């Protein structure tokens, strides 16, 4: 589409992720190739729109690797990790290594083609662990999990404009180091600071349903089905996203961080690539306050509309119903009432061209009909010039004038007039 | 082009702007039709980017138009209008109108989708 | 008296205000003569003494002359005005020279013999108002009041040492103008900024009792009975300042803003002149 | 000792006095001779070290002296001066006198051998007073009490640094001056202030037993039984100490301000000199928490010890149980448990050589055996490799692996086994 086009659709998104907090769960293996370079340039751009990022990488894999390269098989004891004294002293050295290697690819990549300011990096002493234990009798070592989290420290940084750059170790009261888990580690960091959102970026587009396709959208209950049969690692992922859902995080993001550009369509489009996560159902109905007239007046421009002086729309506000998706207002719809009590009108059925023919309207109407039937009513118009054949297909028929409210015949003096009948 | 192509030549943009001053002289004629709407709402929207802004309208086309419906023939002279009571009259009278008529844009526009703070508009003895 | 005696009585006074939140609505008649001159000049000095002001004016004599003059005769419906399209246009012009005039003489006023610093003045999109709608089969039209008030910009201009200024218009949701009534306007932002007082600037003395007497003092109680049986233009002011009252507002002071120096002895002499009004 | 020892002793009492309140009830006889220079001196330091300090002195023997001098003896009347016209005027211009000769000592005095920045002090109008009234017939005339105190102009003075000078005088709101009896006023405006300390300066030592022996520490409860029968003087400070610790002033402290260095041994050494006094007993045991494990490890590493990679310390930290003394972790105890109900175990036992041989394992023994108790088990046992002797002598007979929980008796396979048999 065109420049214009793109930039209504990101501009909101700017102004909503300013001041907001991230944490970024990072995979260990997308930080080395061309894809570390990819990742710090896009990471420094959101730095530099204002949003607050807390980065966490992950390390199993090079643990794994390295153990298996050099003769000791790695055990997992139901999921987590044993950590002996040999991987913890390579975790140190790993997360040594991947730090400088951002650092330098932070400070050698650019952002366009103008000069821009540096971008300020920054870790400290902020998890305290412990160790996990014994579990089914295995001895975990120095596998651990977080105890404190200095929440003051982080905001401070965050505050100050800084990237807070966290590797998956922690230290303890008996002063040793343990091996953390980063995609739960993330998790509870979000909790920790109620981040608006956790990320995760991985080496997939994000949770793929049993039949290949890419979910897209998830809510928490339809998150934890797909766990039930899935890897053990999709499945450590959603235990972690549905347990920050639930401790407060606004929504976790699943994506491919090896995909060019991934990090900023997620953000700044509505549809997003990869996987979003959210406590509750992304679309939901909601009654209108004085505040969504502006919304619902841009969803009616569009057509058909009264609605030039004055309205009825800012006295009778309260009788419209919204559909909102993931924050999004995509339509609206109104019940009308007279001093008829079983009659009713749908009026003002919208939704923008842009969400259309997904499903909307008909919740819409389903939301309405069982407002009116909550109320009595067991007669519901709908007088249209040219939806008629949508009303038509979805149980409405053709009415005369004559079984109008008294009102509502005198107002029709004209187009099609349909009804359909409720169950009380 | 793409999505990220777009956002990659505006994101530079955006980082430069905020905290900018933006001083615009805006047309009289453009605060009417439905130009005014297209033009408030993206007002708004550079508001909302931290941008700062300074809005400074003019009236000469207006107190023109208002002078051959009614007799009058506007005096320029080196570029500047030669006011008099009665034109300074109906200047103080377009500025309210066109005040009120941009407040109303403002307050009735949407930068996207999703519930947005207002925007706030300031106006003041700034001048002598 | 002596000047001392004057200061004595005055002082306190200066240290209570300052600081304080004053909501004046003023009437539109007021801001044209040797009044407009005089008013500036003393609303100068007030902020000059630190207090906090809100400036509203009216506008229905001068919408009503104007209608009258070109042929249309104004309706009131159960007392509010109908506002036409016309009407409201003509209302968004008055707006503009009566703040151009008021800024004016506020520029060329002066407080003393020595040299002042100015006095800042702002305005902005304080006020979301909404129409009333239909009232008794008639259609209201452009008619319209409050529906929502920018407190926190209000006190942000006003701890800034600002005077703000309103005129009796706000914007809606819907993206139009609406006119507001100034005695209600006035009465509803001072109970939104929880003002300390709320003053009328009108052309009268004040309340008068039934036998010409002004009042002085009334609590809402006594206001009320007034109202029973007197002009709608009283019943108006003490219907709002009875609601003032009844939000938080301290006070309500109604004055004759024709007056030279009239809120000066109203504000800093312990019996004024004019009507002090208070919850009881 | 060497001067690393008294540093480590001093250091976290400066960490903790910084930005504390202290304030000082300071005798008249004290502000006079070589004894001024050296207070205002030490003052000084206590100032440069940011302890906000709030110093208000006596009159009484100033101005009883005075009297008698001249002719008039001075009436208590149970225990209050009457202070009349002449005596207040007198008192009005003692308070001028010594706080002249206090700034004059304050702006000659020396910290060091460098140079340091002057020392800002300051009064003002903080108390508002009133008159006593009649007691038992008698007219107290000018004596006073307070009435109201402005409080938070204190506070402003001692956030800017200002040590603030107060003199036992108020005003009333009548537009009359008042006697004030300052180890009152000293205890009222602690409680105002809830400030941490409050300080008597006295040519005494602190208070002493019935046999001469220097108190030391004394709950509330010992205070009171004290001042039964003592002198009227070692009265009113106690009746004044109560009352700020019941106002919820932390500690009251009586010292010897006429002895050199007297306040900086108090203030920064754990025994201090002197009389501390606090509302309830020093020595407690508490249960533990995370935050104490490196008291408790540091507890430990002085021994008799496995704890090297992570730990039994980090998980279950909740079954010790810590001593502590005047805020200080001197000891702790575990008591382990089993699958057998009737067993149980003290476990590290620790006590640090510092406050040793002054009862408080013994105190934590008796704890858990209590512990213990409430719980069911019925024998408690001891392994040690060295503190058998210990336990011996405290009710611990030698017993065979074979009694043992099955657990420990695994985990024996070596030192001696010791069982205590308990009463439920
Ligand atoms: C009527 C409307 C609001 C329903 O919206 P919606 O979100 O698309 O609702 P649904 O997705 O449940 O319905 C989609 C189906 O309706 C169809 N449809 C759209 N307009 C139609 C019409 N005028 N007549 C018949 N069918 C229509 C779409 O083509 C789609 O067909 P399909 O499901 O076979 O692919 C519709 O979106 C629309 O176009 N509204 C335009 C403005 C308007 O309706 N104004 C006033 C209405 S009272
Ligand atoms: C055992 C211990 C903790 C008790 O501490 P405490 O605070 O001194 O306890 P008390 O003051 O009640 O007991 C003091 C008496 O115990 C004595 N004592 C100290 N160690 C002793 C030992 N190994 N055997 C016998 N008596 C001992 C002291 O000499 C003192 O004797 P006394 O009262 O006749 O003067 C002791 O302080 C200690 O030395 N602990 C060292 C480390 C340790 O105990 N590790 C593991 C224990 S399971
Ligand atoms: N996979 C998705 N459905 N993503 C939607 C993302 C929406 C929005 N831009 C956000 O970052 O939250
Ligand atoms: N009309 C009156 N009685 N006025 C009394 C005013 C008292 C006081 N100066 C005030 O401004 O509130
Ligand atoms: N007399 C005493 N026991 N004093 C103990 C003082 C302890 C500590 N240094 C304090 O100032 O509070």
């Amino acid at each position: 589409d065109s420049f214009v086009a793109h930039f209504r659709e990101a501009a909101p998104y700017i102004r909503q992720m300013r001041g907001t907090t991230l944490v970024a769960g990072i995979d260990g293996r997308l930080l080395e190739g061309g894809t570390l370079n990819k990742l710090a340039a896009d990471i420094g751009l959101l730095s530099q729109l204002g949003i607050r990022l807390v980065l966490i990488h992950g390390a199993y894999h090079f643990l794994d690797r390295l153990a298996a390269a050099q003769g000791r098989t790695p055990h997992y004891c139901r999921g987590l990790r044993v950590t002996d004294e040999t991987s913890l002293g390579q975790a140190q050295q790993f997360a040594g290594t991947v730090r400088s290697r951002f650092e330098a690819a932070l400070c050698g990549s650019v952002s366009g083609f103008a000069r821009a300011p540096s971008v300020p990096l920054v870790s400290g002493n902020f998890l305290t662990a412990r160790p996990i234990g014994v579990i089914d009798g295995t001895d975990m070592e120095y596998a651990g999990v977080i105890r404190k989290t200095d929440t003051a420290a982080l905001r401070f940084q965050l505050d100050a404009g800084n990237i807070v750059w966290m590797p998956p170790l922690g230290h303890s009261y008996g002063g040793k180091t343990f091996n953390l888990d980063m995609v739960q580690a993330a998790a509870s960091v979000a909790v920790s600071l109620q981040a608006e959102k956790l990320v995760y970026l991985t080496l997939s587009d994000g949770i793929s349903r049993p039949d290949g396709t890419l979910a897209e959208t998830l809510s928490a209950q339809e998150a934890q089905s797909l766990a039930e049969h899935a890897a053990s690692e999709t499945r450590r992922l959603i235990s972690s996203a549905v347990a920050a859902l639930e401790g407060g995080v606004h929504r976790v993001q699943i994506l491919n961080g090896a995909a060019d550009g991934s990090l900023l369509q997620e953000l700044f489009t509505r549809n997003g690539i990869g996987t979003s996560i959210a406590k509750e159902a992304f679309v939901s109905i909601r009654q209108a306050h004085s505040g969504d007239i502006p919304h619902i007046a841009a969803l009616i421009r569009p057509l058909i509309l009264l609605h030039r002086s004055r309205e009825y729309l800012e006295n009778h506000i309260s009788e419209f119903s919204i559909l909102e998706h993931d924050g999004n207002l995509y339509g609206c719809a109104a019940l009308k009432t007279f001093a008829e009590a079983d009659c009713g009108e749908i009026a003002c059925l919208a939704v923008s061209p842009q969400a259309q023919d997904g499903g909307y309207g008909e919740r819409l109407l389903a939301h309405i009909i069982d407002k009116a039937r909550g109320i009595g009513i067991s007669r519901l118009f709908a007088l249209s010039t040219n939806t008629g054949e949508w009303f038509a297909e979805r149980g409405f028929q053709t009415a005369s004038e004559d079984e109008l409210p008294e009102t509502r015949r005198k107002d029709y003096r004209n187009s099609h007039i349909l009804v359909r009948r409720l169950h009380r």
